């Protein structure tokens, strides 16, 4: 585990997770952006997480919704009415700033022409409900997964990830039939609770905290945060919370005939009806929905933070080593060449990286970089599992004459650090061993 | 493939592919919203490009750059001079700028203000030195990006084409002066080559060269690929050769770097984005030639190639999306012949996660009812295979013969052949079908 948050911000600029947007010009502080390792890292993060909660269940459809806006679906979610913060300058009266990123599309700015960065993913969801039930025919006891962008126009954005003004979210809309609510909402935070700890991240290092009933928005029966132990102190990873049928109530036609649970506001512009019909019988009813939202960059940070880790070395000096689970990791096998100038070296790595990749176990890479020792230290840090590197043996050039040691290469473990040389085809099933999932 | 831009839109309605962002409310015209259809499709193609252009080489690096841009940036990229322009049509005296534009937290004041990138290169310029130092990469080398972007578009016409919020798939190719010329025309076969080994027909793809009217100042050369859509030819990817352009208008020490094309004088810049070391110690700005597709544009070339009407021999037709299967957003359904029976429907979901198990893509557990709207269902979404499980497959043969237990029906989608095989050679069947 890692012990300062300024540590990570460190390792994140110096071997390319992380930059500050804009740097070069001052920097357009609150939003940054994610380098070769970063990027690697974050999309295994999505995919694991897709693969998990639409591939692997049978009640979930996927979903890519456009950040552009209408004004009106952020009417009637309440958001133009409340997405605000308290605010002052320097002292004149207080008043709200509401905090959603406004621009206005084409000719004139005019009030007719204004549309809104959504500020979350999930009106996207709530907005296609009807559109996704009659595409799929889909019955109840099921979601609607999506990932994607969201921008919150805050004032003051601190300490880096954390408060920021661009950001990606992963989040699941789990339609549910009104009376089977109370039930869902513990399904669901156990299993993101649970998936969590597959990705690597500690127990001891996972609060799942249980908001009181002040801090509970009014539409929300129950909500449940699961904070992670950062090293500046707990910051929010994901949040399920229980939102009875009030987004979907908040958008739909002909409200007052569907018996609409929570307070919403009086829609006159919806074109459908969201709404389920046929509780066996011919009712129609709004679900209501149980919502795992989980921020992407959180997630990230969570995950090195919890890999960094310091050892100290036999020598006396320490060494820095992402200890990120293996599939995870933005590089599975290094292949290096030991010495730089010789080609039938070179043209051997390559074509053994080759050979790797195509076992699908993840990214392989062919580094080239100069000093065998630095290699070592370099992948440590960005946390590559194993490395294999290439010499005059494994070609056939073996000083003394043999050919006993073609084909053969050294593995360095990450981890434990120690080296084994062992033949190419023995090589395949030590990896499949080790990398699969 | 399809006849008519309209099919194509009504059955990307009608499927879960793409549907009108904002529907309910009127629609915010010009821009969509992908399905679970469309999601898979985009991801599909999104991955086989990473894979493809990153991890397959060994001379590039990977970047995802953030949307909100800063002033500056497209101060010095040229765009903000590009609609700094009162046109005067009497209507009043405006300024036609195309890019979507907002304003940093506390006020509106002119030192707050931030764009929504219309593009992602610059993403990839700013952070040249950036990529350059954290990596230490030598010469012959670039880096992709996939990325959203937004054009402040005036009329959006027909569907995908003319959209204010679409993404990119873009690789900057950070080349040495010299080889410029060389690069360039082979990056235009490598991305030519790859788009028919997606599925597009060589027929249908148009490598238009760009005569010297239509090069931009800075650009040595220019090649366009267009598609043969159904209302006409639209530009798929474009490989320009900018030279030192780019990286010339954000570096600093701009005069002491010999900079080949005209740049604007850049007085804020706290980088030096130029290449060193030619053997010797030579300071340099490299020339850059610069892929760039439009993710929409390829699912939709994708799905109008596929798309196809065939006429059964009973008499009637099917629509038929023969997408390639690696793409397909469903790669096998699992079926049962009837829906009330428990010993059926148990054994099919626990047979499509051993296939899911394969690795192979997305298999998914059908239970909508009527075994003929599901087939229907399925050839339109274009999914390859289609195993069926019944009485027979349980045990439960009314013949009495269990010769038939544990075996499936599969058809293929462009055949229509069925067989039927024990499960464990339908592994060995959709391997050799469905691998890369």
């Amino acid at each position: 585990a890692a012990s300062s948050l300024d540590e990570l911000v460190a390792l994140c600029k110096r071997r390319g997770f992380i930059f500050q947007s804009s740097e070069i010009y001052g920097g357009l502080q609150g939003v940054y952006d994610y380098g070769p390792l970063g990027v690697e890292l974050k999309n295994n993060l999505k995919q694991a997480w897709w693969r998990r909660n639409v591939y692997e269940r049978d009640d979930m459809e996927g979903l890519d919704a456009s950040v552009l806006t209408h004004r009106l679906v952020l009417h009637y979610s309440g958001h133009e009415a409340t997405f605000a913060d308290p605010m002052v300058d320097n002292w004149t009266p207080p008043r709200y700033f509401n905090m959603m990123f406004q621009d206005l599309r084409g000719p004139r700015g005019g009030r007719g022409l204004l549309a809104y960065l959504r500020p979350e993913t999930a009106q996207g969801i709530f907005v296609n409900f009807k559109n996704v039930l009659d595409a799929t025919s889909r019955k109840l006891g099921f979601g609607i997964a999506q990932i994607g962008k969201a921008f919150r126009n805050e004032i003051t954005p601190r300490n880096f990830i954390f408060r920021v003004r661009e950001f990606e979210q992963m989040e699941i809309e789990y339609f549910v039939r009104p009376g089977e609510d109370e039930y869902w909402h513990r399904y669901w935070v156990e299993e993101r609770l649970k998936w969590w700890q597959e990705m690597g991240l500690s127990r001891e290092n996972l609060v799942p905290y249980q908001q009181p009933p002040e801090s509970s928005a009014h539409y929300a029966k129950a909500t449940v945060d699961i904070l992670y132990r950062f090293p500046h102190g707990s910051l929010e990873l994901e949040g399920i919370a229980q939102r009875t049928d009030f987004d979907l109530g908040s958008h739909t036609k002909d409200q007052e005939a569907l018996g609409i649970t929570a307070r919403v506001l009086r829609n006159e512009h919806s074109t459908q009806r969201l709404a389920y019909r046929d509780p066996e019988t011919g009712k129609w009813f709004v679900p209501y929905v149980i919502e795992p939202s989980a921020g992407v960059d959180r997630g990230v940070l969570a995950l090195l933070a919890e890999a960094f880790t310091r050892e100290e070395l036999p020598n006396g000096e320490e060494r820095i080593v992402l200890k990120l689970k293996p599939q995870l990791a933005p590089i599975k096998v290094a292949v290096i060449p030991l010495v730089k100038n010789r080609p039938e070296i070179t043209e051997y790595a390559k074509r053994l990286k080759a050979r790797l990749l195509a076992l699908g176990l993840g990214r392989v890479l062919y580094e080239d970089t100069g000093n065998i020792g630095k290699a070592y230290r370099r992948h440590d840090e960005v946390g590559t599992p194993f490395a294999v590197t290439v010499d005059y043996d494994t070609i056939g050039q073996s000083k003394d004459g043999t050919t006993r040691l073609k084909d053969t290469v050294t593995v360095r473990d990450r981890d434990t650090m120690e080296q084994i040389r062992l033949h190419v085809d023995e090589l395949e099933g030590f990896l499949r061993e080790r990398l699969r999932w």
